[PDB]
């Protein structure tokens, strides 16, 4: 008979013996100290570089680049990442966390950031590497967008006649991509899978890109533009009030209702 | 040969033909209007009730209840939810969104909110229902905590000798629960699974609770206290700097580094 075993029950109750406001304060205190100098002795090199401000709140308009600017200046940033492996490792880990807690609009922007970066890599024939901080955090954007979009996609993907979110990200087949939602999820799932596998160089085909091809089907900004559009226009084809609430509240996140109480017996 | 088909490529590029700053503004505008009066004609009833302020920013300290208060006043809130099905449906959908975008500390608090509520239901022999707004959003807290904790749990759960996060939430067996992390993820995954199945009443065994039992192994606040503790103390057993960065940045989320550019060619 499936049961929580006797010993684990003791383990579970014993949190009560240790949990305390000052033990928690000293925890926030130790993790905060790690975040004070997270690169330690090894930050990315001081240099005169248009990338200096992001190599040291990120402001999208101030940090904005045209596609043409990314193609001209992207290789410099790429060489910085690859040529500073300790720094890139620290960056990767911090990027992974940031992207796992980003709001919806930020998470769209990060999907485009990741795909535009790969498109730039492809443009220059640069390999797509697991250690690259942008490529290697594909799973973070992926999981963030899955969390936030799942109940809406349950409805929308049925309306499109497509596989559900989990089957999409499980099969990971280019031939399943039929719209922008399947595109963002299938491509990011393929890319996250090849990262987790730790292939030294990730095949352009992972992105649906063939030999000598350039990814003409992906325009930078398409994840943002297209997913916001479907959150908007699906309600025209869908008679569910709950779905409409879901889509609306994704687009307009200020808190209104939904939280009832806080109960903490331990501290 | 697996490929993105010709027609879908056109579909993908055609976002460029529609995406525009004012189309986006009019989207934020329509979803914002839905959020202005999301209950419409059917909010929860005006009544003299300690729950009135959450039946209309949620402040945890002001909305705080002791375990004993939840047991005395919980049945009132429960009857409000069950006896107002349109309102509960709207609440559920808005709660689901809120919990899918909550920060880590909020998401811990919501795990405890959900488990303490079930424990109260069990205490009173009240059924656990899919339409109940707190029970029915178990998947939201679940996916939120998975997003944020996944790369840390990859390391920690290995250190404990347990199944990985996905196998835990896939097998959903009480006999897999060996610590606080497996507990929160296995129990919430079982509970989310029984919600998605739409059983009219969800068996107490879903929570590891047997016939006439009371869930003595779960103390309100255990998800918060215990997960913060493991983020703190795992670094004592683990020689990985990346893991330490990961845990630290989960506990201390202010942005520091990790975002490089914003590229949007469409608008
Ligand atoms: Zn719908
Ligand atoms: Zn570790």
């Amino acid at each position: 008979a499936d049961t929580i075993d006797a010993t684990t029950r003791l383990v579970l109750r014993s949190i009560s013996e240790r949990a305390a406001v000052d033990r928690i304060s000293e925890s926030f205190g130790r993790s905060a100290q790690v975040m004070h100098d997270p690169f330690g002795g090894q930050p990315f090199p001081a240099a005169n570089s248009p990338w200096a401000p992001v190599l040291a709140p990120f402001d999208a308009e101030t940090r904005r680049v045209s596609w043409e600017t990314l193609v001209a200046h992207g290789p410099s940033l790429y060489r910085t990442f690859a040529g500073n492996p300790r720094a890139a490792s620290t960056a990767k880990a911090m990027r992974d966390c940031v992207l796992r807690q980003e709001n919806f609009i930020e998470a769209l922007a990060s999907a485009d950031e990741t795909l535009a970066w790969c498109k730039m890599c492809i443009h220059h024939n640069l390999p797509l590497r697991p250690q690259d901080p942008i490529i290697g955090t594909a799973a973070a954007v992926l999981d963030n967008l899955a969390t936030r979009l799942r109940p809406f996609l349950q409805c929308y993907l049925k309306a499109r006649g497509l596989c559900g979110l989990d089957e999409l990200c499980s099969r990971r087949r280019l031939a399943d991509i039929k719209d922008i939602a399947s595109f963002v999820f299938v491509i990011l799932a393929r890319l996250a899978n090849r990262v987790e596998r730790g292939v030294a160089e990730i095949d352009y085909a992972t992105l649906g890109v063939g030999v000598g091809e350039k990814m003409h089907f992906y325009l930078p900004g398409a994840c943002m533009a297209g997913l916001i559009e479907i959150l908007d226009t699906h309600r025209q084809e869908c008679s569910s009030r709950v779905c409409e609430l879901t889509a609306s509240h994704i687009v307009a996140p200020p808190y209104v209702h939904g939280k009832y109480f806080y109960c903490n017996s331990l501290f």
